[PDB]
């Protein structure tokens, strides 16, 4: 039978206030529920957004993180696609495949349990975490800062059980989104110009994804020159400081391009380099595709002129990428060397040293801090 | 030998003015240059806008229409593919074939000859029109306001001789765009769910196009009721009127489609109602084209969160068409029935009434009004 289990978990009792290694219960699974031991997880700027109390949307206390990577302890009523022991990947963007989304090949977007997602509970409506007799939220679907975690079963992929977790922790958000957005969304073709916009984890699978894709030229783009080097290894043609330039960034690319470039992304949240991304863009056929989460309430703008002359403003939502059925293709690419994810690792740690991870993201020096429950 | 021809045509000696009818001279074509004789014009809101006074880049004086049909008196210089007698539609949007625009497949914007076209010269940098001692300028490469124009060898379409001219001189603008916007922007799909805003000439032609397609519901909106019954004969499955709801009308369109429409058209001008068509378009999969040409300086605006869900904005230009290739086509599909041309006509006027087509725009009782030279 399956207990309630005691384990440890990094919980955030506040807004603004760091995160607390807590001893906590995780209560069964549900029907339809898969409780999973976590081995790895990164941090993410929107475990930080939400931390700080800038999220709208944000509620606590709550167990956040949504990178990760385990191995399945436990699964609810009903489960037989999933079985204790299989290695896995939670996912913040299920895949019911019965939604009017999932049936659509257009979108990735499954919202069979966004509602109870969104208020950081299971699809019941209730919550597994519990913590000196109060209850803690669930986050994203996933809450990957716990030693035990449960998801809906629909929120999670099956992976190749040869993967090394402490790695592959990594392709449940940035590397695939960045990915994703130029083979899925953008899907530039070869010989293409494309720019980037933020060299952080995000950006450089954009670049990765290019490359793949077999660009001609890649320009990465940051205010922050000691992200050039590794955005170079990872396929950039050259790299270029807004700070050094006296004029608006996008008209040093269409100087540059000869008109600019066939895509762009933005990979950073700023709602004017969103813009400077879509102008960025070659008249005719450029197209710009927003990766970057802006805060809430920033508003993107620019004048009709540009769409009407030819370019074309889009968005992503983890690359695009129908999340259960893709996930473990990803893996697959990973471990044949067709994509790299080993290289987005910059730093590593322990689960009591959870916060580095932040102070780490916030001084700018790192891309993925992996940290080991 | 081309000699100068002398003839009446409607000049705009300033802005905030009726035309004047006026007898000027038409100097004969120079090297890759063909002069017209218009045989019918009709007019629209672009060629209203320039003689308010209220663009940028109005210069006065100046010969404006730049939707006509006609017949080609005589060729300048190393014109070879055209001579006396062809049957043609001046094009505002040009197709030399050769620059990096006519090469690329995405896009339909020639720009060889943008620079002077602009300015209201011929591509070697002087007008052919004079009257009265003064020299007038040309407007769009077109100036079909005359018996008698000249255009650059490469804004000219060669049409079927059997096409009457007093019809298909609506192709030169309205009928094509709105059509091209569906058909090559938006490419939608059979069955796709469509909402067009503005039902002018431009929003028919593109419900007019989403039926060929085969859309299976066409909401058409617009603030006149008048221009419903038009718009339901040319396929519109219903039509609704904004002023008739306290909610934003992109909140009643996600009402009534159940999560908003796959394509939505702006055929009006309003950055307003183009944000709203962007955000009556469904998460995940919706596409938003912007048609209608807004005013100087006025932007488009929305949160970044649309984009990123799913929703894509885009636009057009004369319907995406590489002009000299596609027109001819057009044409035959009209004379082949596959699209109407005649039901767009609602005024007819001659020459020295010209004006009257004028009264009839502001008045909104008119669709096209076509002028018979
Ligand atoms: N759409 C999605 O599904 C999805 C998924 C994951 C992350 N995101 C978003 O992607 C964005 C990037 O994530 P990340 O982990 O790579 O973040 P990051 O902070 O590590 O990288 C962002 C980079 O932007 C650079 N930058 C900041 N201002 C700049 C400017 N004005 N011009 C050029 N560069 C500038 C920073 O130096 C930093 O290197 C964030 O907004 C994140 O929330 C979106
Ligand atoms: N992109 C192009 O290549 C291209 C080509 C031709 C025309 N245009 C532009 O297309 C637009 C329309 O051209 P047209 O000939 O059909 O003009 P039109 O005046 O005949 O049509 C405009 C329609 O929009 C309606 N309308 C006005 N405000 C509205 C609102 N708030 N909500 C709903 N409907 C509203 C008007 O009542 C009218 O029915 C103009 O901006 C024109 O310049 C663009
Ligand atoms: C770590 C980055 C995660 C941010 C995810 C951005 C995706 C937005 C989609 C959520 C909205 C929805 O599913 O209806
Ligand atoms: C009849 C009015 C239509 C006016 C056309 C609007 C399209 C503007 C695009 C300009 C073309 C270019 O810059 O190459
Ligand atoms: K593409
Ligand atoms: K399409
Ligand atoms: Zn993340
Ligand atoms: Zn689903
Ligand atoms: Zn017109
Ligand atoms: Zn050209």
């Amino acid at each position: 039978a399956n207990e309630v289990i005691k384990c440890k978990a990094a919980v955030a009792w506040e807004a603004g206030k760091p995160l607390s290694i807590e001893e906590i219960e995780v209560a069964p699974p549900k029907a339809h529920e898969v409780r999973i031991k976590i081995i790895a997880t990164a941090v993410c700027h929107t475990d930080a957004y939400t931390l700080s109390g800038a999220d709208p949307e944000g509620c606590f206390p709550v167990i956040l993180g949504h990178e990760g990577a385990g191995i399945v302890e436990s699964v609810g009523e009903g489960v037989t696609k999933l079985k204790a022991g299989d290695t896995v990947i939670p996912l913040y963007i299920p895949q019911c495949g019965e939604c009017k989304f999932c049936l659509n090949p257009k979108t990735n977007l499954c919202q069979k349990i966004r509602v109870t997602q969104g208020k950081g509970l299971m699809p019941d409506g209730t919550s597994r975490f519990t913590c000196k007799g109060k209850t803690i939220l669930h986050y994203m679907g996933t809450s990957t800062f716990s030693e035990y975690t449960v998801v809906a079963d629909i929120s999670v992929a099956k992976i190749d059980p040869l993967a090394p977790l402490d790695k592959v922790c990594l392709l449940g958000c940035g590397i695939s989104t960045g990915y994703g957005a130029a083979v899925n969304t953008a899907k530039l073709e070869p010989g293409s110009v494309c720019a980037v916009f933020g060299l952080g984890g995000v950006g450089l699978a954009v670049i990765m994804g290019c490359k793949v894709a077999g660009a001609s030229r890649i320009i990465g783009v940051d205010i922050n020159k000691d992200k050039f080097a590794r955005a170079k290894e990872f396929g950039a043609t050259e790299c270029i400081n807004p700070q050094d330039f006296s004029k608006p960034i996008q008209e040093v690319l269409i100087e540059m391009t000869d008109g600019g470039v066939d895509y762009s992304f933005e990979c950073i949240g700023n709602v004017k380099v969103m813009r400077a991304a879509l102008e960025a863009c070659h008249k005719g056929w450029g197209v710009s595709v927003v990766v970057g989460v802006a805060a809430s309430g920033e508003e993107i703008a620019t004048r009709p002129f540009q769409l009407v002359t030819g370019r074309t403003w889009k968005g992503t939502a983890f690359g695009g990428w129908k999340s259960v059925e893709s996930v473990p293709k990803l893996v697959s690419e990973y471990m044949s060397k067709k994509i790299k994810v080993d290289e987005f690792v910059t730093h590593n740690l322990s689960f009591d040293e959870i916060n580095k991870a932040f102070e780490l993201m916030h001084s700018g020096k790192s891309i993925r801090t992996v940290v080991k429950i």
